[PDB]
C-alpha cells in the first residue's frame, strides 16, 4: 500500500524517477511506487529488471545503462516488424537493440536486448530463415565457441553473448549476441525455417 | 451423421471412393462417409492427412498422389520388421517407404512417409544401431545441412529432408529422408544405440 | 516382512552380507534382509544396483565388483566437493571414482559411477566450467564418436563412456566416461559455465 522507507539499497540514482515509470509501464516488475524515492519495493522491482536483463550487477540502482535498457524495451518497434507467413518470426529491432518472438499475430517471447553488429559490422537488414542449427558453434574466422548457434544469414546467427553484452564497443561482428538465459530458451523454442526479421539500423552503425 | 454437401473443397477426384475407404480404415482422421461424393467432413478428414503426410497443397483433393501414400500406409508391413532386444527398433519399410518405432512390442510412433535411396543409390538392407547425432548435419560429400541428423551406418542416417519428399526422382542418395515434424520427433525420442531395422526394396531400386 | 527363501538366482556370494549392509544404507533399493542369506528381495535389490550402476549382467550376484562399486557409492567423499558460487557444480570424485551435482547446496543428482583418466592419462585436478557441448563429438586425437560430449578442460569432457565402464585397464584417457542414462541425464540437466569440480586422485595413477 505504501513505500517501505528502510530499504538495503543505495539512496536513489538520477534517474529514479524516469526508471520507476517505464518499468511501471512493462507492468511486470511487481509493485512501483512512481515518486523519484527509492524503497524496498522499488529496489525489488529495479533488480528483478536488471536480472532479466543481464545487466551487473543487479544492485538496484536507477543508473543511466539501467534507464536506457528500460527505454529500449518500452520503445521496440512492434508495428515495424513483418511476421512470416510460415512458422515464428523472430523480430531483430537494431534500432532498440531488442528482440522478440511471433507466432500467428501473437507474441510469445517478450522483449530482451541484444548487441547486433558494431560498426563496420552491421547486421544485414531482411528476412532470414534458420538453417544450422549447433549446441556450440566453433567460428574458423574468430576462433571461438559461440553456444546455443542459430545461423540464418552467411554466418550471422542467434548466440550465447561471449562478452558482457551492455558493452557496445566490443561487439558483435555481425551475429545477434543474446543472454545466456535467452539463447538456450529460444534454442529450445525456434524451429528450422522460422524466420529472424531484421529490421532499423543499430545507431553509430 | 449425414454428410455436408456444401463444402468449399473441390468437386470429387478421380480416386474419391478409394481414398476414403482406405483413411476410414486407418482410423485416426475423423468422421468419413464412404460413397465417393466429397463433403465437408471427407475434405476435412482428407486435408488432415495431407498435412499430416506433407503432401503439398493440403486441399482435400483425392488424388493419386494421396491415394498413392494412404495405400503405403496402410500396406506397412509391421509382421516384416524385426525388432531389436535392446531400446527401440525403428522399422524402415523400403517397399512401402514407410517408418514406425516399435518398443517393448508395442508401435510407439505410427507410420510415417519417408523417402530412401533412388536407383543407384539404395539404402542398405540390415539392422543398424544409431551411433551419431547432430542437430545439424554438413556433408562433405553433397555440400548440405541436414538437419536432426542421425547417422545409423556409414552416412547412411535419418534426417529432415532438403527436398519435397514426395518427388521420387531426386532423391534420396541413400539416408532415410524425413518430414520435418517427424525428423524432429524422431531426434526427441531416439537415443544412442536404437536399431534402424532397413527391409524390403524401394521400387524401381 | 520375513524373506522369501524360494528365488532364481543364485546361491549367496561371497559378499551378501556385506553388500546387504550397504545397499541398506543408501536407502533406495528397496527391502533388504541383512543376514547373509540369499532372497526374493535382496536378489531384487541387487539387480535394481547392479542395472543403476551399468554392472553386466545384473544377476543379482553379490561378487566383488558389485561390492566394490556399492562401497565407493556410499563412501563418496561429499564434504570434499568446494561448491561454486554461481550454477551447478559437478562433483568428480577421483579417489571413489563417482560423481553427484550439487545446486544451492543440495545435492540435485545422487552419486553414480565414473571412470576417468587411467595411469599416464590422470583427469586434471581442479575447477573447470563446461564451454563445450556437443549431442557427439569426433575426437580427432582417438579416432572416435562420443555421445553427450560437454567439454571443461583443453578437451578433457564428460561423455557416454565407449567401452564397458567397469574395466580398470582400458580407460579413459583423461575424460569422465558416463554410463549412457546418466550422461543424458547430464546433457539436459548441466548448463554452459557450470563448475566441474575435480579432486582426490584414481587409485594407480
Amino acid at each position: 500500500a505504501t513505500p517501505t522507507t528502510d530499504h538495503d539499497c543505495g539512496k536513489a540514482g538520477e534517474y529514479q524517477k524516469d526508471l520507476e515509470t517505464t518499468l511501471a509501464s512493462l507492468a511486470d516488475y511487481g509493485t512501483i511506487f512512481a515518486d523519484g524515492k527509492q524503497s524496498k519495493e522499488d529496489c525489488a522491482a529495479i533488480k528483478k529488471f536488471q536480472k532479466r536483463m543481464g545487466i551487473q550487477p543487479a544492485e538496484g540502482y536507477a543508473g543511466k545503462l539501467t534507464l536506457d535498457v528500460a527505454q529500449r524495451i518500452a520503445k521496440s518497434s512492434f508495428d515495424k516488424c513483418q511476421e512470416a507467413k510460415k512458422g515464428k518470426t523472430v523480430c531483430v529491432d537494431l534500432t532498440h537493440q531488442t528482440l522478440w518472438v511471433v507466432e500467428d499475430g501473437k507474441r510469445i517471447f517478450e522483449p530482451t536486448v541484444v548487441r547486433t553488429g558494431m560498426a563496420g559490422y552491421a547486421t544485414q537488414p531482411g528476412a532470414w530463415k534458420i538453417f544450422v542449427k549447433e549446441g556450440t558453434h566453433w567460428s574458423k574466422k574468430y576462433k571461438v565457441w559461440l553456444p546455443y548457434w542459430q545461423n540464418f544469414n552467411n554466418g550471422e546467427g542467434l548466440h550465447t553473448t561471449t562478452t558482457y553484452i551492455h558493452e557496445p564497443w566490443i561487439g558483435s561482428h555481425g551475429c545477434v549476441n543474446l543472454l545466456p538465459s535467452d539463447s538456450k530458451k529460444l534454442y529450445e523454442m525456434l524451429d528450422f525455417g522460422d524466420t529472424v526479421q531484421v529490421f532499423g539500423n543499430r545507431p553509430g552503425t
